[PDB]
DNA sequence: TTTTTTGCCCGGG
DNA sequence: CTGTGAGCTTAGCGTTAGAGTAGGTTTTTTTGCCCG
């Protein structure tokens, strides 16, 4: 009975609590991996095993034994907002009765408490590594007592996790640097790399590796009717029962197949179109079965007349593709959906009143949604071979605890070209290697520079001699002296990138000695990438030249997201729509570098930056294309609008609403520190400003009358009308208030001015078909009180 | 037995302190003026005296009464800040015994607390129509117990003191209005208009007036060697007894005559510089007679021996006339001495220690000091016939109350001026009238348009029908109807109309007519007390700030914050054209925006400043307002006051005038955006006006002994590390030099793409000092070390 | 021609 | 708008310059940081 949980020594309401949520014994390959020798001694621990299994329950009850025993803050790091917000509501649910103050820092999100009151910390990699410079800079880093990582195989990625080797290595350099029984425990969790014993004698870590799992997976691979095993073994050939041409590889049949079960279907595409197209063809078979009528389907109607209903309730209105499919319980799930979309079709699944759900790798990764089955569309996915990593985390969904006894899944794939299929079922993971590593004919990577960047301007290692130290701590210098049994003359090509953009002073002592600028300590206060500063820097700098006070466009410039490809741009309507603008707004055009003979260039093709010129052109007019549609969504534009004006969708504008209002505090930061103080209440006046919900207070007005929240505001802001006051309104107090309700905008022509500057003026006070206060105040009077006549009833 | 103030019944404390202020008994004038029928029941006021009787000795004892007899708060209207800041000082030191709230809003001096803690307000003219402003816009007239207005006769004045009119209009037709036992007692204080009568009849007050003084007054012509009493009767012929080069007027001897009687002489002048001669040639003539020792001068110079050396202990330095003067009793005293300087001079002078000083007519007005013989220096002032009040005003001066038995006032005229000379003395005030009255060719005036602005802003007289009730409350009615405003009525709509600073309401209550509404315009233009001639300046420079401000520097909010001056000083267009022209591009972009135009300022140095249409009348004023942008820059720049001297021509009395008065628009134009609804641009003038304040503080005055130490420098120094000049040479110069870098915004030595190489030389230029950091951080502990071995004994 | 994913801290009392 | 003496080179003798005066909040009180 060691595996039962009561023996571990856990406190009483944790015990139940996993009574309550989980299973009372643990797993065997988990009891193993809490005995290695020196773990419950404090040594640092690398471990990896499927995620089907416990694979947290180690982690947590390390943190929960050194937060009870060491009494000291401990920091839970994961790969996505969602998972940092599901895993801490999960913790406090755990810990909580215990009293372990837990919070953490994700998304908007903020403990409203300061780092020193909490005991776990759970963190983005983002506000992880953010958290971390800050605690260096106010040097309060003996605070932290243990940090624990999921996904350290990210090490690997230029985009994000790299930041995950630099903060393990200031975690290890402080340390090590203090020590030349553990300081900071580190536990990592890794999903079972190859060369995983590096990554562990790197983090001088215990290492422990299972291929357990509680349910087993029949990984397996379609090509014709033939059904092959990982081992090639042909263990079926398959029947295309309800043969049609709608899919010449018969994915309804594998569907219908498990549907006959009543069994639930995960169903991986290549793309958003092709995933919306395959939605909709699925439930047109359970519709022409149903109607043309072997196991009959289930359908559940009565709850996918509420789920479809519940959808009703959203802004945007329900998807008229899942109009189609939602009644047969067929569904997709991605990106392109908003964020409440995407949490009501989980939890549809969850439950399994949804029983086919396509989807992009959304479902990989983010979110845990098990299934019984995993059908994976194509090897290729856009132009490209899918990543086996993908390809492991998308089949890895396969199984669920107890639901079924086994996992299945399907890679679809034609006759021709197997073998770019077979590779994937008969391949495993590429070895992680650094994204610091230099190639031979390559300048220092951006990794590397931002690597270096953030000793320094903490203070930490200002000395050449230091940063050599330092380099030993990273897992390339861990990487490169096995491998070979050139760094140190790449930490000198660092240092001169960040002496000639300023980042970095240079002060004669025998040698040199290093110090942050403003733009060091502004690049690390806005935990901003280095790459990026010096676009928004040099944004800001030709801001301080000449910024128009008249209008929001040109700060919305300032603080609008950093994207690459964000969206496709069409760049003639771009061109449209830059042509059309305001005056007030062409001139910030010109101001922010938005030029006509470069819009039109990109109108007679696409550019490819050969020059700084080119590099940055490019730059201004993205930053600009994305602040246009900032400003439709400041002016409470219809998104239905704004799809049709820009190309874009209801997924990518709501990521970007969720950007833009951090942007606004970071670039408070970035300037705040700059010194630039009459650049930083512009934007600090200004972030509040940025926000897009409904004011509560207001809401029982904006529920009739659909007039701008500004309108409905200072209706309420003077005089506190409801919708029942509104009515009894004189429409001559009503014109009043309309009138001085906005900012003044005076009618007159000047001297020395263009009327077309004027028009701009007189035109910002109309209400809409140019109906002035004078009318308006009757017309506003009149749905009101044409309203309340139809209510009261 | 009337007389004896003890007999009055006053409360014994007030009776002991004007035992020690002065005389015990009141002048017979005085009794009877108290005892006409009402004026104790409450009646209004209206009483004239020689300004040497105690003309306010009657008031003093109305306010008195009222405010113990009644809780209601005295308002106390004075000319200038100089006699309303000593008039308070009087008033607390006679009531706080009492315990009567007594205190003042004058000349950027405030009370403690809001008017509702207050008994009396000692105010300025200014700050009396910007307090009744605020009482009726907050609605608490009510509190307002008494008004008590001094220089009555000013009503006429175009320029200022009109206001005089509007603020006791609006005060008899609000208690017309709410009224219609005195609600509020005016008591009126004017020299003896021949209509005085009439103002007494406005106000419904009971009409008092005397010639009575204590020192009578002998008025006399000089007209060549011969010496003319009022009825041009011949008294003397004199003969000078002091032979003067170049003195054709004896103007020497006529001192001398009665310096030979130990009596103090005044000697009003037609300028500044004919005041620093006058005083040069007297000086010569005094040291002549004591160097070839008439009578020889008693000079008392022990007493000198404080003032000559604190004319050289002030900031100013000893001025290079004044070394020469001073130590011979004679002293100079005109707008161009900076304040100190003055009542320095004025002390010595009150003391009896100068016993002659000339003055320009900054003595006729704003400063009582007596003496016995009065000298006027020509008929002819400036250009024009010498003002027949003006001549009063400075002849009034003459004699001393108790020192002296008679006071002597000589004109002197040539034969030819003699028409002009003795017109003065035969002469006497004109009739007071009203400038609210439209010369029957003329546009409606000024005066009437912020007559009318004022009501409806206030929200009082919104309709038509109650601007003619306002109009009848006018003195300009009360002149009328003792014997064309139809017209000036509805002009003065139509203009506040076409100029947008009211808003035409049809209002919808009844056929009669329209209604009118403030816009923000015009709640901005009240509540700023601005003159609506100036707000359509200074919102066109505003509005056209909008369109693009610099925030890369100072000189843009500057010129927004800059007073509103004509003929500030003479501007020698070529010495602003070459200096314009010498402005770096951070700079001479900000002229661009702001309008300054080669076309413009390469014209005035060719012609005449005569702006012939509104186009080129605005394009003057956009130049004269950079013009004295760039000397408000200077002052804030630290560049050093006799440099300021030579590069623009002014001098440093108008340098304190122009400090005095930008701090005060930094805070009106604050209340003038706020209004607006410019919340953003409000917020840079907001902050901007944290840094127009020019004291260092005597704990930073240490460090500033320091060459290197601007007073940024010393103070970032002082906010570093609290440093004496002894901890300076104590510090590292590598701490220094870290100091002087972190103390400085970031500007970067890059050049960016598409900047121009100017461009960034001026960043460079401003980041280095006139030195590079670390060059200046060696000689700055070098001469911290070599003071304190000197500061040490 | 096409996928998903992430940074900042304040103001009350 | 005026008037006349203030200013220029060699200096004996040309003609431009020149008065003084004033507007606005927030402010105190209980102080600071956790906890809004």
């Amino acid at each position: 009975d060691k595996l039962l949980l009561a023996n571990w020594g856990l406190p009483k309401a944790v015990l139940e609590k996993y009574h309550s949520f989980g299973v009372k014994k643990m797993f065997e390959w988990q009891a193993e991996c809490l005995l290695l020798g020196q773990v419950l001694e404090g040594k640092n621990l690398v471990y990896s095993a499927p995620t089907s299994a416990g694979k947290t329950l180690v982690a947590e009850l390390l943190i929960l034994k050194r937060v009870l025993e060491m009494r000291k803050k401990a920091l839970f790091i994961l790969p996505f907002v969602s998972v940092a917000k599901e895993k801490k509501y999960y913790l406090q649910s755990l810990f909580q009765e215990v009293g372990i103050k837990v919070d953490g820092y994700m998304g908007s999100t903020s403990p409203s408490r300061h780092f020193s009151s909490l005991d776990i910390a759970v963190c983005t990699i983002e506000r992880a590594n953010g958290l971390i410079n800050r605690l260096i800079e106010e040097n309060k880093m003996d605070l932290l007592g243990m940090v624990v990582v999921d996904e350290l195989h990210m090490l690997g990625d230029s985009h994000r996790g790299y930041l995950l080797e630099l903060l393990l290595t200031k975690i290890c350099y402080i340390t090590r640097k203090s020590a030349s029984s553990n300081a900071v425990q580190i536990v990592g969790m890794s999903a079972t790399l190859p060369n995983l014993e590096l990554v562990a004698s790197w983090l001088n870590a215990e290492l422990y590796h299972t291929d357990f799992r509680p349910v087993p997976l029949l990984e397996s691979v379609k090509v014709g009717n033939s059904i092959y095993d990982s081992s090639m073994k042909l263990v079926r050939e398959f029947e295309p029962m309800l043969q049609v041409k709608g899919d010449e590889d018969h994915v309804v049949s594998l569907c219908y197949e498990t549907i006959c079960d009543n069994h639930s279907v995960l169903l991986f595409c290549p793309s958003k179109k092709w995933c919306e197209k395959l939605a909709d063809i699925i439930a047109r078979e359970f519709y022409n079965l149903h109607h043309q009528a072997c196991p009959p389907v289930i359908l559940e109607q009565k709850e996918l007349l509420e789920v479809m209903d519940q959808l009703r309730r959203l802004p945007s209105g329900l998807d008229s593709v899942l109009q189609k499919t939602v009644p047969w319980g067929v569904a997709f799930h991605h990106a392109g959906l908003t964020f409440e979309e995407r949490d009501i079709i989980e939890g549809a699944f969850r439950q399994g009143l949804i029983r086919v759900l396509a989807a992009t790798s959304t479902l990989s990764s983010g979110v845990n949604l098990p299934a019984r089955r995993v059908i994976i569309r194509t090897p290729i996915f856009g132009g490209r071979p899918l990543d086996i990593l993908t390809y492991k985390q998308m089949v890895g969904r396969a199984g669920r605890k107890g639901v079924d006894t086994v996992g299945e899944s399907i890679l679809i794939c034609k006759n021709s070209e197997k073998s770019k299929g077979i590779a994937l079922l008969q391949g495993s993971l590429k070895p992680v290697r650094s994204c610091l590593q230099r190639r031979e004919g390559e300048e220092v990577t951006g990794s590397m520079i931002r690597a270096i960047l953030e000793i320094i301007v903490g203070g930490v290692a200002s000395t050449s001699q230091d940063m050599h130290t330092y380099a030993a701590c990273t897992f390339l210098a861990a990487s490169m002296k096995e491998g070979k049994q050139v760094q140190l003359g790449a930490i000198e090509a660092c240092v001169m990138w960040l002496l000639e953009n300023e980042f970095i002073q240079s002060t004669e002592a025998e040698g040199k000695v290093y110090h942050p600028t403003h733009l060091g300590s502004a690049t690390l206060s806005s935990s901003l990438s280095p790459a990026d500063t010096l676009d928004i820097f040099a944004d800001l700098q030709r801001a301080m030249k000449g910024f128009v006070l008249e209008n929001d466009l040109h700060i919305l410039y300032l603080v609008t997201p950093m994207f690459e490809d964000w969206t496709t741009i069409d760049w003639y309507r771009f061109f449209c729509l830059w042509e059309k603008l305001p005056t007030s707004m062409k001139r910030v055009a010109e101001l922010v570098g938005v030029e006509e003979g470069f819009l039109a260039r990109c109108v007679k093709g696409k550019v490819v930056a050969r020059t700084e010129r080119q590099h940055r052109q490019m730059a201004i007019h993205k930053r600009f294309f994305t602040s246009l549609v900032l400003l439709d969504l400041i002016s409470e534009v219809p998104l239905r609008e704004i799809n049709q004006k820009y190309g874009c969708n209801r997924g990518q504008i709501q990521s970007l609403q969720q950007s833009a209002a951090v942007y606004a505090g970071m670039i408070t930061v970035f300037s705040n520190r700059l010194g630039w103080h009459n650049m930083e209440l512009l934007l600090s006046q200004f972030q509040k400003r940025l926000t897009f919900g409904i004011q509560r207070e207001l809401c029982d007005l904006v529920r009739v009358s659909l007039l701008n929240a500004q309108r409905a505001r200072v209706l309420y802001a003077s005089g506190f009308h409801t919708v029942a006051d509104l009515a009894r309104a004189n429409i001559v107090e009503v014109e009043v208030i309309l009138k001085n309700a906005v900012p003044f905008k005076s009618a007159r022509k000047a001297v020395d001015e263009e009327e077309e500057a004027v028009e701009e003026r007189r035109n910002m006070r109309t209400i809409w078909k140019g109906l002035t206060e004078r009318e308006a105040a009757a017309l506003i009077v009149e749905e009101a009180r044409m309203i309340l006549q139809q209510d009261l009833v």
